[PDB]
């Protein structure tokens, strides 16, 4: 008999915490953990919680739910605006003698935007004008979704400033900001087209429209009554060089109104909150009392459990009981479920990743309710075959569009299947992919690899990539060692011996000769059973940083870097957990955008979905847990792959 309160499994120390604030409400909370947010309205609904906070975004995810019942019966939003039914209205800002009586007239304009994938400067625009026969179409499938757009946008306004990352992928990005140049020439510097730009945002806006020349601006109330000195929610009229009246509104309407007026507003961003079942309310004023007073105790400072239990924020902290509304109805009245919803015109683009198990079909099926709540397009749709195998055959039949395959068997995915590498996983704080390096101890007198003929190895098993694959292949391909019978050939370049665990499983014998009483690459190192060590970057934990340097056999000049340099003194990069696509369908920007656009979003809030995290006590659902982000794959890194795998398949192996 308490109100339930669902938190991100990670902030359930937070969420406990925060039970222990002394407040004048007697109200029992619990926290009940889940996986994230998109899993706590799951919980809500079914009552293994009560209420949990919510974005506008989750609201939608809400109310997709099978026979929900959902109610939305708390806002949060600022001391500045407490009485403000949305967090902002989103507007529309002309001068006011610019000769227009129709938002149709906004064709060919010099516009002026917050910046890319924003509410009032981005996403409700094209909402709105999308549905206007004289805004471009969006539906070319020769290009992405996000290309759409912008392309649209560079074709029926003039110029613009449009800052941002239009891309998650930094190549796509700038190859986009050159062909789309004119989205960026209002913006204070064209050719960064990045914040911070004075310009762009919700005051540069105004600035590029008054002082840049600019013909229209897309912003909100609060910036745009602020920019003229006037009075907004609880802050006074300021002082301010710009005079409103010089300035209007433009309405859907096609007319004008004052700045100094209520402004026409064609949507808002709804305030965030908190949501619960149904059976809420009733049990509702004990429970409003409780979140209020919890939100201005942690006022002062800000606890975690303010802003990652709670949903609060410094800005936004003003619990506000409203008349408890659905989360569609709420949507509705802001206009925004049309944002949320947002498309590019029939056929919307759809990109089909192909899962493996059931438990990856729901989470595929979790991730893409997210996505598409999030504004990221194209729609994840989600298709499950029984193998590995049998996705990969579905990508080349084109029942899927993508479909992961690990380690190694990328060359070979390609080979079988003609598909190739669009995106793959990176590890580690600096965001890169394992690499296959060469352990030596410090000192010793290996600079270059004819050094280590006639020495000793170790080995990581003959199974791993870098303990057998790179090795090989980084021998075959200087040469070092003839291809035929390459394993035996190996032994013999390192006719002192080696541990490679598992070559026994030709005469191979020397590849185990080292392995004495115990196998492992660390030990075979430091016990002078071998004089390089060929492992993974990820087990370099198991060389004392002091002790053991890398074999940059990678680098022209040879020599030897510590061991944090993997990246730049190694054998060869790794194949990490590689997403795959055919040839003749989707664009390869069109298949990585939507998954690269999730794991940037996400990187610093998993609590709102977890990406990479446990699944229903599954671990490396679609991604490893160990995936710190996902990049593009570089055709030469694929084709250098490609001649690893030849070299192999060659040997046999
Ligand atoms: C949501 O969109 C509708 C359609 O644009 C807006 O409807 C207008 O509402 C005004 C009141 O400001 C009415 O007087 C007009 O008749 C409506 N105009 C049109 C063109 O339909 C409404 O303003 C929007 N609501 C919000 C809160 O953004
Ligand atoms: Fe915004």
């Amino acid at each position: 008999s308490s109100y339930k309160l669902c938190v991100p499994a990670a902030y359930m120390k937070d969420c406990e915490q925060m039970l222990e604030v002394p407040t004048k409400s007697k109200v029992a909370l619990e926290c009940v953990p889940a996986r994230d947010r998109v899993e706590c309205l799951s919980f809500v609904q079914q009552r293994q919680a009560d209420f949990v906070p919510v974005d506008p975004e989750d609201m939608y995810v809400a109310s997709k739910i099978p026979n929900q019942d959902f109610v939305v019966f708390q806002e949060y939003r600022t001391d500045e605006e407490p009485d403000a039914p949305f967090r902002y209205e989103a507007v529309i800002v002309v001068h006011k003698d610019l000769p227009i009586n129709n938002l149709d007239q906004l064709k060919g304009l010099r516009s002026c935007h917050t910046g890319v994938n924003r509410n009032v400067g981005y996403k409700i625009p094209l909402t709105m004008l999308m549905k206007r026969a004289v805004f471009p179409k969006m539906n070319d499938h020769s290009i992405s979704p996000k290309e759409n757009e912008l392309k649209a946008l560079s074709t029926f306004f003039a110029k613009s400033c449009i800052v941002g990352k239009w891309s998650p992928d930094p190549k796509t990005n700038s190859a986009w900001k050159s062909q789309y140049s004119h989205l960026c020439s209002m913006c204070e510097h064209p050719e960064r087209c990045d914040y911070p730009d004075n310009y762009s945002g919700y005051e540069g806006a105004l600035r590029c429209l008054a002082h840049n020349n600019g013909e229209v601006a897309f912003t909100k109330v609060i910036f745009t009554r602020k920019f003229f000195g006037l009075p907004v929610g609880t802050t006074p009229a300021s002082p301010s060089n710009e005079n409103p009246e010089e300035f209007r509104y433009l309405c859907v309407d096609g007319s004008k109104a004052p700045i100094t007026g209520k402004a026409c507003s064609w949507a808002a961003r709804p305030w965030q909150g908190l949501i619960g079942h149904n059976d809420v309310l009733a049990k509702l004023a004990p429970l409003r009392e409780k979140v209020k007073q919890l939100a201005d105790s942690g006022a002062a400072d800000k606890p975690e459990w303010f802003t990652k239990v709670l949903g609060l924020s410094e800005k936004i902290h003003h619990v506000a009981d409203n008349i408890p509304i659905k989360p569609i109805d709420y949507l509705n009245k802001a206009n925004y479920t049309e944002v949320i919803e947002r498309g590019h015109g029939a056929p919307e683009l759809v990109v089909r990743l192909c899962v493996t198990s059931n438990v990856a079909l729901s989470k595929c099926r979790a991730m893409s309710v997210f996505a598409f709540s999030r504004d990221i397009r194209p729609i994840l749709d989600c298709v499950q075959e029984n193998s590995e195998d049998a996705c990969l055959k579905s990508v080349q039949d084109n029942g899927s569009d993508l479909a992961s395959v690990d380690d190694m068997r990328v060359a070979a995915a390609a080979k079988k299947y003609n598909l190739h590498p669009v995106f793959h996983e990176v590890y580690g704080e600096l965001k890169t992919p394992n690499y296959a390096v060469a352990v030596v101890k410090k000192g010793t007198a290996y600079n270059k690899i004819d050094d280590l003929r006639g020495k000793k190895s170790c080995h990581s098993s003959y199974s791993t990539f870098s303990g057998l694959h790179a090795p090989l292949f980084y021998l075959i391909n200087k040469r070092a060692i003839q291809s035929d019978h390459c394993v035996k050939n190996l032994g013999e370049f390192f006719s002192g011996g080696s541990c490679l665990p598992g070559v026994d499983k030709d005469d191979v014998s020397k590849l185990k000769k080292q392995c004495g009483s115990d196998s492992s690459a660390w030990k075979c190192l430091e016990e002078d059973r071998g004089d390089v060590a060929f492992v993974s970057s990820a087990d370099l934990s198991h060389f004392d940083a002091n002790q053991y340097e890398l074999l940059c056999l990678n680098r022209d000049a040879g020599g030897r870097d510590v061991l944090s340099s993997f990246a730049t003194c190694n054998v060869a990069m790794a194949p990490s957990r590689t997403w795959v696509a055919a040839k003749d369908f989707l664009s390869d920007v069109s298949i990585a955008h939507t998954p690269l656009s999730l794991a940037q979003m996400l990187a610093t809030r998993p609590d709102l979905f977890n990406i990479y995290g446990e699944f229903l006590k599954n671990n490396n659902v679609i991604f490893n847990n160990a995936a710190k982000g996902l990049a593009t794959t570089e055709k030469l890194d694929f084709e250098k792959f490609k001649t690893i795998h030849d070299v192999i398949s060659s040997c046999g192996l």
